[PDB]
């Protein structure tokens, strides 16, 4: 740092540690006592002092306080849950009923699930719906059921997307490149675990030649349509001819969804793209707020959960039941998220695509204006967007310019995935516009252009 | 079949459909559309009309009614969720509360986690604690934890175990035994996922052997202290031996606390048997009802989660970040879970040893009342127990078994683990123990001892 810039930082870090002070001290009394990744975010030994999360006390719509009591516009939402804004009121009111009611409980199964599945169905054409307890769990069972249906192991991945923390999906290419085995992300993740993964490059028309050439033996190819890390990218026609690949191949097609699914619009990106795949994963926005993943697809790959379906009163069976995988859960189909889940589908179902249009649009200006700014300005800063979620692509320090934004009481977590919500009012875009803007003055005036 | 247990079974078919006939219809319904697991339990095709799982309406303390409405005594209790019974007090209130308090999001971090890992520390003697949204979750973290902590990848656990539905858990012992690599249990998982894995025996003093002659080689030994599906195998010994053979070995001793957790006692086996593990697992119990898994212990292990932890206003750093793995989780320290979290372990605590004295006894008693009628009625039926779990060990046919208590209004699930809870009456126990005593009556009568 030149002097300039140091003046500034250790200006800068006063403020910003005076504001956050309550989440500062939280952060370090419980470091011990709860073991949280999260309590490393942006760590760097010279500005320790602002390195610890925000610690949240409430939040409503569009707007979540911290335990400083601040107040902020929120573009996290719940890591892209929090499609219609914090406690919306048909969320509320399913959470009032089940304290009523005599909830069923665990145990015995679900008397909602089914009408839960059947408007997944409605919603995007999907044949069968399966419900476990997280995005990571969804993922996990997805792989299984294409290795199960095709009675092969290999599966590629590609680099640069996210699939959750299944130590299957937990690997970095090859040196070597090609059809090569992956090598564990990080400690503690075995290499056997990667001997039947392959990661590639995605959009590359040579990957589309890798699993052409791969053909039969290839038990999936899973990929994050928009990946989340690069919104922008959305290959419409690689996705096209990787569907016209593994469908000539047997290989599953799984599209992990538990972003783009139920926020892009209500069939998710197979409905955006055109593209049905033979399994989706959907998380995040389908639970309403309660915990939530979802394997669902065609009958082919399905049937591998409980054999297949049959009939009372004839002498029918199921006859996949040579290929049936195991899979279980304590937590599947919970009474409270299965009511969730619904109120969703029911809200989703009636607003219908409007909901989807103006929300998109909103992110669409939003988008806009920033990028316009960025050019008249001349800042090395640019929006990317696929629906409501966006991002900041920036050759500027990225943790210093996020520091600002969370300051100016706007909420961006760690992972920087941003999203707006049906709750954000016109109001609140003006004020997320104005708090780049001045963040990007003040980074001026402190020498980081 | 005789030809009177061929009428005998063919007119309790029919009584059974009768009275639970909406289930079947509802499972019917929603086959296709929900894909679950459950659906094939106890197939047979000679029997197929009554194959369908029962779907619940509602529940509350010790009772769970049908959508029938059928009125039973549940002694699943959410598969060992529900330590207190359906919809305790304090567990509702909070309920309750989040609605009127405008809870905080998910996204930033947790004002109520640290409290519910510091009661965990107190209530079980470990060091760390790290939340995750499943017990296969926490399982598979805990795994990572060790092989990153250790530097080594070979993992033995014990035949009859079970540890959630993670693939590098799903085995079966090698046809030769000892210390060969495991194969997979069921379609989909691939050998490469039990490459790392080792099964033996339970118990058996060689396994001890072949442990000790791995040496260094082991990254865990992952022990179900007490295996659900052997409630009577308590092998204090066995487990003491295990403790110090690891300790000696640098090799981390995962305790699967899933079940016994928060169910013997307030500490868990671990405070059964007076060992401390190096890492154990916590779900079911502890969520309060919400979805739940925990890993938790000693700091050498849990430090691969933040990298260890440090202080403000010195130059500390996380001085284990060489062996910091990779975890996330979006519905981690969920804003309601951790608040019933919080409820259940101020409940436990405020209660104290004579919560779990009267659980406990109140088992006991209805396990030695049902021992003494089997014993005094000449039937090959037998009860094992550990805690407030309980099991039935028969040579009867196990599934005309349990559809007969089923019948009778006391609610058993497919897996056959049974639990009091603190909500089971005097009335209640009683109508257990006249349940099953009708049972072997109806079979006895009927051709089936
Ligand atoms: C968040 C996410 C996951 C993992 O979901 P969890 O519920 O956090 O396990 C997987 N895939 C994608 C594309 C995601 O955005
Ligand atoms: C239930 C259970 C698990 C898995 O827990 P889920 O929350 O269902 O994933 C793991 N281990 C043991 C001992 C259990 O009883």
């Amino acid at each position: 740092y030149t002097p300039q810039q140091r003046q500034y930082l250790e200006s800068f870090i006063e403020k910003y540690v005076d504001k956050t002070k309550g989440s500062k001290q939280y952060t370090d009394e419980t470091r011990f006592a709860h073991a949280n990744n999260r309590n490393l975010s942006s760590f760097r030994s010279y500005w320790k002092e602002m390195v610890y999360p925000i610690i949240a006390e409430r939040s409503d719509g569009s707007r979540m306080w911290d335990i400083d009591g601040n107040e902020y516009i929120d573009i996290t939402m719940g890591f892209g849950v929090n499609l219609f804004g914090h406690h919306p009121s048909f969320i509320t009111q399913t959470v009032v009923d089940s304290t009523h009611s005599a909830l069923p409980p665990l145990g015995p199964m679900s008397n909602v699930a089914g009408e839960v599945a059947d408007r997944i169905r409605a919603c995007t054409g999907v044949e069968r719906v399966a419900f476990y307890n997280s995005g990571t769990e969804a993922v996990m069972v997805a792989l299984r059921l294409a290795r199960a249906a095709t009675g092969r192991t290999k599966v590629v991945v590609f680099a640069g997307s996210y699939h959750g923390t299944f130590d299957g999906v937990l690997g970095v290419a090859n040196t070597k490149g090609g059809a090569e085995p992956a090598n564990p992300l990080a400690p503690g993740i075995p290499q056997s675990f990667m001997n039947d993964l392959i990661i590639l490059h995605y959009n590359h028309p040579d990957s589309l030649d890798v699993i052409r050439n791969l053909g039969n033996e290839l038990a999936a190819v899973l990929v994050e349509p928009v990946q989340s890390r690069r919104p922008d990218l959305q290959p419409e026609s690689f996705l096209k001819e990787l569907r016209a690949i593994t469908q000539q191949s047997g290989t599953a097609l799984i599209m992990d969804e538990i972003i783009t699914g139920f926020r892009i619009g209500l069939g998710g990106a197979q409905e955006w793209f055109d593209i049905q795949a033979d399994l989706v994963t959907y998380g995040k926005i389908i639970g309403g707020g309660q915990p939530l993943g979802i394997v669902a697809g065609k009958a082919e790959f399905m049937n591998t959960i409980d054999g297949g379906t049959w009939q009372y009163g004839d002498d029918s069976y199921p006859t996949d039941e040579a290929k049936r995988t195991f899979v279980a859960g304590t937590f599947n189909t919970h009474p409270l998220t299965m009511r969730m889940s619904l109120a969703v589908l029911r809200y989703l179902q009636a607003e219908g695509e409007t909901l989807y249009e103006r929300l998109n649009q909103k992110t669409t200006y939003l988008v806009d204006q920033l990028n316009s700014y960025f050019e008249q300005s001349q800042v090395p800063i640019r929006m990317v967007q696929f629906g409501s979620l966006f991002r900041f692509v920036s050759s500027v320090d990225n943790d210093l310019f996020f520091y600002h934004l969370n300051y100016k009481g706007v909420y961006v977590w760690e992972g920087r995935n941003c999203f707006l919500s049906t709750a954000h009012t016109s109001d609140d875009i003006a004020y997320i516009i104005q708090a780049v803007q001045e963040t990007v003055k003040d980074l001026r005036r402190g020498g980081f252009i």
